[PDB]
């Protein structure tokens, strides 16, 4: 039942929402969503696209902006940033509450930005001002490129949602760019107490990519594997001496957020990310169908850390078989930023 989503708030993950819509917010819908346990919200351009096609509510709103002298992608962000706008004030008391820990809401910048670091500091500082929430996070992604411009929006005190990781090797790259920003804000003199970052490690893509041709005895165990090996990681970095001198001046630790978390194979149940991945200081963003079966028949369990030994050795097989997670991972990430500009192209032609 719905008292899940508190429950799973006690074993110390948030549940956000993997979908974002004008009538959503406008509704009243979202904030009934934040008082009952959901906890945040995020978008990207494949959302967009699915939102503006089908909302009655963007209608009016598209035929205003075609009356004004704008590209599309800015007819586009003018809808975006007012959703995002909307929606963190709804979820401002949440945020708050708990000192800005929670009650964030994510807008990813253009893809086609992926690899200039430059042109996405630059939008992503636009984007942050522009939206004019401390609740906002901008969106990322973990390429090469991406984690340049994390050191900096961090040291400008900009919050980030790093995407599209599927590596254990990126992740930790993305937790030292965030600890040299929050040194350089320490060794300045400035705050660094209201920066948070969340590193959003996809999910369902990776049983997706590898389970036609595995063993039995490893289809539809891979992802949930990396994942707690990637908290494994998690819990070693932010402890180590290095960060925790950094924590004791009011620096946050970085949290691993799960994403793709909607099972996208109908041989395995439908709450199988949720249910295996819930663990202390994460948080896991899920589409409204997804939060709808852990509501239903979901079980809240600190399954995160659990049985790590056999994820150790699972990915241990993965590497005998030849698969390399690595080489996998950066073809997810390649693949993900085509996809997300396929969605922001195919926004975009309407709103010509």
């Amino acid at each position: 039942g719905m008292t899940i989503l508190s429950d799973v708030k006690a074993l110390g993950q948030q549940i956000w929402l993997d979908n974002l819509s004008r009538s959503l917010v406008q509704s009243g819908e979202l904030a009934q969503m934040l008082k009952q346990g959901v906890c945040g919200v995020t978008s990207n351009p494949a959302i967009f696209q699915k939102a503006f096609a089908g909302d009655a509510l963007y209608a009016d709103e598209v035929a205003a902006l075609k009356r004004q002298n704008l590209s599309p992608k800015q007819r586009y962000e003018t809808m975006a940033v007012a959703d995002v706008r909307a929606a963190c004030d709804v979820c401002l008391a949440e945020h708050e509450s708990t000192g800005g820990k929670t009650g964030f809401v994510s807008l990813e910048v253009s893809p086609e930005l992926a690899k200039d670091a430059q042109g996405t500091v630059e939008e992503a500082r636009r984007l942050h001002a522009a939206i004019a929430r401390k609740n906002a996070m901008i969106k990322v992604p973990a390429t090469d490129a991406g984690i340049d411009a994390l050191e900096t929006l961090v040291s400008d005190g900009i919050s980030v949602n790093l995407t599209l990781l599927f590596s254990r090797a990126q992740t930790l790259k993305a937790y030292a760019a965030y600890a040299r920003g929050i040194a350089k804000r320490l060794a300045a003199g400035q705050s660094v107490a209201h920066i948070q970052v969340v590193a959003s490690f996809f999910i369902s893509r990776v049983d997706s990519a590898l389970d036609a041709t595995l063993p039995d005895r490893l289809k539809g165990k891979t992802a949930i594997a990396l994942a707690k090996a990637a908290y494994q990681d998690w819990e070693q970095y932010f402890t180590a001496p290095e960060f925790a001198a950094l924590e004791a001046q009011g620096a946050n630790r970085v949290q691993l957020l799960w994403a793709s978390t909607g099972v996208k194979n109908p041989a395995y149940p439908d709450t199988l990310y949720v249910d295996s991945l819930i663990g202390v200081h994460t948080v896991n963003t899920v589409p409204d169908a997804t939060l709808k079966a852990f509501i239903d028949h979901g079980t809240a369990k600190a399954t995160l850390t659990e049985s790590a030994d056999e994820a150790r050795a699972r990915l241990a097989e993965i590497a005998a078989l030849g698969i390399d997670v690595e080489t996998l991972a950066a073809r997810l990430q390649e693949d993900g930023l085509k996809q997300f500009e396929e969605a922001f192209e195919k926004l975009l032609a309407p709103l010509v």
